[PDB]
């Protein structure tokens, strides 16, 4: 009942965009009654911000499980990079929203969404520092930077991919992505 | 083409109003009275909000790229090239906070048709981005086998996820501190530097 409302939320917001999209709307898409909706929400900021943490949660949590079972740290960050793309290339409409309707200009609604997303960027800035620790990566590494070239990049690409209407195949992407993003451009 | 003398005056006053009160509240009236005019002399330049927005977003990227274009066509290394790059995007917003507001945060809307103009706007500096690239590889000193687009999904998405963090946190550093350490990392990745 709360993941067919989840499901339906990212079908709404994706085909309407979020501004226009309606709770009573989520409502019908998900086959229940417009009071069933705020028995677990608030409103519907509450809707686009619980969206992003439910799936953000349970993405860490399958990277995490999977890292903690690779033997090298360059696999991990393959890991990682497979996984963000996998999951997007199996679902263009949660794409749209992560990639399109998440992205607001208001202040407070911005901030929330921001730190849903703190969970991605510190798993980043721990994979980052094992590396740096076991010799993977340069010991002067700026972590920061390097977290948001990391998530710059992977966001930068996934966006052009929605933008070209998901025409491509973006999981073919994770190979060249890694190897750019753990050589960089020097020959 | 020329533009009319009051042109810089309400883009001006656009990127004030825009940044302050942000884009939604932002009002042609407000911008009217910033840039010191009638509401109708705005409306001689521009038909409405959107259209002073995208036209100051086309006015500058054209100089912007123009600017990083001759500074670079003045070096040899193409290290120097990105360098050149680097520092002159991030010197632009260093100079002008209110703008990036307005890059970074306002110009980011789910409004389709909208954000199809402000893709083709940014085309430019991509298509700088490529030729910088093609030369680097040309000449030996990026890696061969690198994807031009993909290397250029990096280079501009890496700086403009640097500056949006700058802007998030009120501008209160020096963005242009980043200039060599971004660039650097760039160049070397993960591993190596
Ligand atoms: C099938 C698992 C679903 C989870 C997929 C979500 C993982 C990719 C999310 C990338 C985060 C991008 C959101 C950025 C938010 C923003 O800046 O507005
Ligand atoms: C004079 C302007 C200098 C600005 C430096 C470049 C700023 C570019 C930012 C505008 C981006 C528009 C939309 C983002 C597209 C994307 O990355 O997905
Ligand atoms: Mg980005």
């Amino acid at each position: 009942k709360y993941d067919q409302i989840i499901d339906a939320a990212v079908q709404v917001i994706a085909e309407h965009g979020y501004h226009q999209a309606q709770v009573s709307k989520i409502a019908k898409a998900a086959g229940v009654a417009d009071g069933t909706i705020y028995l677990y929400f608030n409103n519907k900021e509450d809707v686009l911000i619980s969206l992003f943490q439910e799936k953000m949660g349970r993405f860490v949590d399958k990277i995490r499980s999977q890292m903690n079972e690779a033997t090298d740290v360059e696999e991990k960050l393959k890991i990682l990079v497979n996984m963000h793309f996998k999951q997007l290339a199996a679902d263009h409409k949660l794409a749209i929203v992560t990639q399109l309707e998440l992205r607001q200009s208001n202040t407070e609604l911005r901030l929330k969404i921001n730190e849903v997303l703190k969970g991605y960027l510190n798993l980043l800035d721990e994979l980052l520092m094992e590396g740096k620790e076991k010799g993977y990566f340069f010991q002067e590494l700026d972590t920061r930077l390097a977290r948001q070239m990391i998530f710059g990049t992977l966001d930068e690409v996934v966006t052009n991919w929605v933008m070209k209407d998901c025409k491509y195949d973006l999981t073919a992407l994770v190979k060249p992505v890694h190897q750019l993003l753990l050589g960089g451009l020097r020959h």
